[PDB]
């Protein structure tokens, strides 16, 4: 399958090289200085496995169309990344989005009919220019945005799989994009403003009961929406937190090291999408509020 | 008039310090290395006015009944203060509650009809035993508990402003109480999860909207409990963070001393309350779980 990676970063660069070592046509789409890393030593998988492959590193996406372009810059990038890459959506082409957040999906379908939604639990940090660190093996689930199933979506997977990718196929993608969502907000949130390990999340039983509460008030909001869940999300939320205990939060890590967070794209959308549909969102805005005002605070 | 102050923290120590200057016969009941400093080296405050007093200092009750109480104890520590103060309370002793959050003065009715509730919005921090920073000069608001009047609270107020320390009387002071626990919950709230001075409250836009949401919803609860306010507590919540907008929390403050904080009195009031009306308090009970995690995250560390 010919594939574009659009964000060549730490899970970009994790899929990117996977679907090359299987010996798909891959295109790698991201900063100059990961694009001059591969192009002139290849790009180098550690952890979990480890290994070499030299796919095609660019900073700007061809005009020429993938089977499948693949989502992978942060949420707030992802606007402008398609404003920079539209030109390789071709008729046939699927975007697929593995981003967290909300409403990177929404945004591609602004480009073409032919979307999928998609949720990785697979872990990675690129740790230098061309070298990733695969963190943590887990599951990958895909499938046609919002609903419903495409054979193409089917293929994908498939590909997926071989590549060493654990992929499953779901027919509610939409509600799986919300239920990581919610698991985002509960551990992004309270993991951020506590600067605590996601195990902790757990062991304070006042944080469990919080936890639990701020989750309901997703779930609360996806219902309104006419959203609806194959896995629940409080037990996505406790089986993710079971697996990375020892862990500090993606948005955490973000405010410790200067970079900008999703945060607009979880608690955030969860708070507008509230609001549309006469309902609050009020533990996801405090949430929201708080870890804005941490950053800046620290920024400064 | 005879004054006891009961807690020797940085409030009660400003009180007993300013009662103390103006010639009252002040007596500071606390525990010992507060007390010891007092007897040595006299009270010294500093920051808003700077001045030295040297009031009484005892770790006991003196047996005598004061013509006045005044509970300034953190609110977690209020039932041992008044059993460590019960012979003292005669049968013409007011008792009268300056301190933070909800239920102080129902726990001091237990042992006196004579209580009157107080706010005060000064800011203060106990930087060295016998030494009291005052960070913001705020007011105070004084009355019988729950509401109504009495000569005795009038005559309370007018040594208060007397001293300088500036004071109304009001025939809500429920409400009062309430107002101020509203306050305090987006305050002590917001404040200890930033670690900031209380000004950024009001610096940061976004923290701005948010408190106007957490205010609103103290409010409802109120409302809803049949409380009635003279003040608007969105008001008391701009002038408060305005006067000790240099100022670290209360609560912040014990944060950083490994203390347990007062949030039970304080957030946790208000929610429980709402829960009895079929109420959440969603944006409180976060502040209540967040700042009580954090407690426990601190606690028996010095920062
Ligand atoms: S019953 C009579 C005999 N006394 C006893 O048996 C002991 C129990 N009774 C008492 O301690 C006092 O009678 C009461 C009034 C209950 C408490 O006295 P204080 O109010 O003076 O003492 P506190 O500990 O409650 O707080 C006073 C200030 O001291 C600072 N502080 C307390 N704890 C710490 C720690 N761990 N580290 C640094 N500083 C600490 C605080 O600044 C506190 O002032 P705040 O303004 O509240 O912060
Ligand atoms: N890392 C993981 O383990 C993981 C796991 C699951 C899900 N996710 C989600 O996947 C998404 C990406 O995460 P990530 O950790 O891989 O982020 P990342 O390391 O920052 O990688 C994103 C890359 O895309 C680049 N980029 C931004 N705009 C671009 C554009 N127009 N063209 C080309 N490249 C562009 C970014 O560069 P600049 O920073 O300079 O803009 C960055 O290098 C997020 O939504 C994340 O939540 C990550
Ligand atoms: C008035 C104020 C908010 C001063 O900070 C206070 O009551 C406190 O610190 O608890």
């Amino acid at each position: 399958m010919r594939i574009y990676v659009l964000g060549a970063g730490s899970i970009g660069s994790l899929f990117g090289a996977l679907l090359a070592r299987a010996g798909n046509d891959v295109t790698l789409i991201g900063r100059r200085e990961q694009v001059d890393a591969i192009n002139k030593n290849g790009l180098h998988v550690f952890g979990a496995e480890e290994f070499t492959v030299k796919p095609k590193a660019t900073i700007y996406a061809p005009e020429e169309p993938p089977d499948l372009l693949i989502l992978a810059v942060k949420s707030y990038s992802t606007k402008t990344a398609l404003e920079c890459a539209r030109q390789c959506i071709g008729r046939n082409t699927w975007v697929l989005s593995i981003q967290n957040g909300l409403g990177n999906e929404e945004l591609a379908l602004k480009y073409t009919p032919n979307v999928m939604g998609g949720v990785t639990t697979n872990g990675a940090m690129l740790v230098e220019w061309g070298k990733v660190l695969w963190a943590g093996k887990g599951i990958t689930v895909i499938g046609r945005y919002p609903t419903g199933r495409d054979d193409f979506v089917d293929e994908v997977a498939s590909v997926f799989n071989e590549a060493g990718i654990d992929t499953s196929v779901t027919e509610n993608a939409i509600g799986w994009k919300w239920a990581k969502a919610i698991v985002n907000s509960v551990i992004n949130g309270l993991g951020t403003v506590l600067e605590v390990k996601n195990g902790h999340l757990k062991d304070d039983p006042h944080l469990e009961g919080i936890s639990v509460d701020i989750a309901r008030e997703g779930c609360m909001v996806a219902q309104q929406l006419g959203i609806e869940f194959e896995i629940h999300p409080l037990e996505l939320l406790w089986d993710t937190i079971e697996r990375t205990r020892e862990n500090y939060n993606s948005t955490l890590q973000d405010i410790w090291r200067g970079r900008e967070t999703e945060v607009d794209y979880i608690h955030g959308k969860i708070v507008e999408y509230a609001r549309s549909v006469g309902m609050e969102a009020p533990r996801n805005e405090l949430l929201w509020v708080l870890v804005k005002a941490k950053e800046r605070i620290n920024r400064g």
